[PDB]
């Protein structure tokens, strides 16, 4: 069920290998298996279950909010794919050094990078406007995948430099999405909203975090994990990292917008310094609107 | 120089391709020329002349601004790589399917993206802000190099579609920022600052517009160009698209901040309707700073 040719017979005692004159391109290497049957099943149950998750998210959204829908919409378009064309070209890319890359994987983050982290710089939904740290998380992050996909797609000295180039992207990403959450965490009302905020930081640096170790573990790295042992891991990390993390975020936005429903736009000015930085500490109090410098 | 197997016998008369067990991919779609040595020697020569234009861009802007200095700095490491592994993987990949993709051309472009687009978002370099558009122009311009990256890696009706889908998500892009284009124009001061703006837009919608137009030419398309071929034109569109554009930006950037330094921040507020949009006109003149109503 390759569009490559799996045929061919040992010639000279197996130093030649001859094959059809079809056209069809032709490497041993691709034809390495992708792993147990009790992988693959383990792989096929947990795709079913991402596809429910992003089913039920999609049609609760229907009942602003632009970034939790896109994401979950990629992610069921993504299944199609997979229950099709899974091992297919170019969900797969076999390539001429002998390579098996998952470009379905590195498409899907490049599409939705932006709208994760646009969604990383508006967690209240409130702001109409993005500072210049928003801009610089971007960056370093599609820099990130370029040179992981790189390294994917690369061998040998060549694929760890890559490799090395999409940590140091990736250590700025990281750095700067820290700051990010702590200035959310003490703009929102002091109550359930800061339980979430703590809840969405938890879901995405250890969801995040597992990414370049799946990389390191899998085919494109040492080659520890298979290739349907490689799915499984993702799926697990892919449901945590789209679909639960936008579900947060969809409630955390519902919880902060009935808030001005109900106590109204009542910001403070609590002055950090974990620097001197400053925030907008949204609170049900009127009484409440003055500068709170509490230097961290 | 290839680091696939290019030696083969034809044997059962063309019918059995017999090739070393050496553990090499085979393929004889890989084994395409790459062109003419005249379509060689005139790509070669447009390299270096980018090479050249990269450094002294670069040098340049070493006497705020960083959006320019990263697309030259991206652009002098893709030369280098170019310079000694230009057709091997994965600068190019040669996949099963038999398709040639400049994996090199793609990576630049996802990884200079935010960096252009940022840039687009801030022409008079003023701003500390951006818009809710400009995050809607990130979204759509990285799904379109993601459909158009999946195009390339595939073949017949696969291959059609997600052009389709990077068609869509393009003129997204292209439609708002054309917006952005006319805010700028009439943000700036009335003299050579609006020369220089009314030239940027030419050289994006222009280069901008060309990248389609080329990938339906190349390989990855209806294969009219050869790969040299599809070279020379991207090395045309992208001395206009990278390093001249940058070169125009950086100009208009320090045309706006002079203009702070003798008249000062003097913005107006001319209402455009091209809507009921709005604008901040910066004027050298202290008197004129009111509500200019230019319905278009
Ligand atoms: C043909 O190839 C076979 C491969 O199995 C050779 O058999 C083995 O020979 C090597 C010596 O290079 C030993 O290390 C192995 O232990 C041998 N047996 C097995 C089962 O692997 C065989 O020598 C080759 N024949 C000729 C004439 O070249
Ligand atoms: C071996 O293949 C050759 C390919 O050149 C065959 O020669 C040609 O045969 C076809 C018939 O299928 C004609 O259309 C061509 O005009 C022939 N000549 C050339 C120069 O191309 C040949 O018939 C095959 N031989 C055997 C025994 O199968
Ligand atoms: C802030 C986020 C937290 C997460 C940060 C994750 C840290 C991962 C680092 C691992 C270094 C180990 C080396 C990995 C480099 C890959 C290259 C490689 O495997 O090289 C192949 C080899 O040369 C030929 O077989
Ligand atoms: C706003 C920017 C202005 C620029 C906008 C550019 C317009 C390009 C449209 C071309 C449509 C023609 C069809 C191209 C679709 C590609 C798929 C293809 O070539 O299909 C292969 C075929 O099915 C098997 O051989
Ligand atoms: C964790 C994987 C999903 C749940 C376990 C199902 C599974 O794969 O178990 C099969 C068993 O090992 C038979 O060989
Ligand atoms: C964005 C990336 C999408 C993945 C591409 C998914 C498309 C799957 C292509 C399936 C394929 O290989 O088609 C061969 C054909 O149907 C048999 O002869
Ligand atoms: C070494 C890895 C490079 C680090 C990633 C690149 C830094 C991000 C960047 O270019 O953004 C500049 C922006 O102006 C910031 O506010
Ligand atoms: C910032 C200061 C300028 C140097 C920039 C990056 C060096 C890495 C370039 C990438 C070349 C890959 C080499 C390799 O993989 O070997
Ligand atoms: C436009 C291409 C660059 C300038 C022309 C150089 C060139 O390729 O001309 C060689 C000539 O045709 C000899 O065969
Ligand atoms: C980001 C993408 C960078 C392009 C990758 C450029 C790296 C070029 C790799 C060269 C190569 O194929 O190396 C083989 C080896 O040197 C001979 O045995
Ligand atoms: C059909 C192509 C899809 C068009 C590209 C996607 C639209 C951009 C998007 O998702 O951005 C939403 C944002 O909130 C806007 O202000
Ligand atoms: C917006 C409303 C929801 C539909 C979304 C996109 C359909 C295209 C999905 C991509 C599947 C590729 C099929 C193909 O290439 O054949
Ligand atoms: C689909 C949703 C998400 C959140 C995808 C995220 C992907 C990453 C965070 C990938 C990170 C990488 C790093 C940090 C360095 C090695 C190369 C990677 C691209 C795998
Ligand atoms: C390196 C600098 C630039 C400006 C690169 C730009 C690339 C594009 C504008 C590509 C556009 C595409 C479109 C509009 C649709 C087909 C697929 C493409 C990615 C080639």
């Amino acid at each position: 069920r390759m569009l490559f040719q799996t045929s061919y017979t040992l010639e000279n005692n197996g130093s030649v290998i001859c094959i059809p004159n079809n056209g069809q391109c032709f490497c041993l290497a691709w034809l390495k298996s992708n792993g147990t049957n009790a992988e693959k099943l383990a792989a096929n149950i947990l795709q079913w279950i991402t596809f429910a998750l992003s089913a039920l998210c999609l049609m609760f959204y229907g009942y602003c909010g632009w970034e939790e829908i896109y994401v979950a919409t990629i992610e069921m378009i993504k299944f199609i794919i997979e229950y099709f064309h899974e091992f297919d070209e170019p969900a797969v890319i076999y390539s001429s050094n002998g390579n098996k890359t998952v470009w379905l994987r590195y498409a899907e983050w490049l599409l939705t990078c932006p709208v994760i982290l646009i969604h990383l710089s508006n967690l209240t939904g409130l702001a109409n406007d993005y500072n210049k740290r928003t801009m610089g998380l971007l960056v370093s992050d599609i820099g990130t995948i370029v040179w992981g996909t790189t390294a994917a797609l690369s061998k040998g000295y060549v694929r760890v430099i890559f490799f090395l180039m999409g940590l140091c992207y990736g250590i700025y990403t990281f750095f700067n999405a820290a700051k990010v959450y702590i200035e959310a965490y003490h703009t929102v009302p002091k109550g359930r909203c800061r339980q979430v905020v703590t809840g969405m930081a938890w879901l995405f640096f250890v969801s995040w975090g597992m990414f370049p170790i799946l990389f390191i573990l899998g085919p494109e790295g040492f080659g520890v994990l298979s290739v349907y042992g490689s799915t499984v891991g993702h799926t697990i990390i892919d449901l945590m990292s789209k679909n639960c993390w936008g579900l947060l975020g969809h409630y955390l936005r519902v919880l902060i917008h009935e808030h001005i429903l109900i106590h109204g736009d009542i910001r403070k000015t609590t002055k950090l310094n974990i620097t001197e930085i400053e925030v907008e500490t949204l609170v049900e109090d009127e009484a409440e609107a003055g500068a709170v410098s509490s230097e961290d």
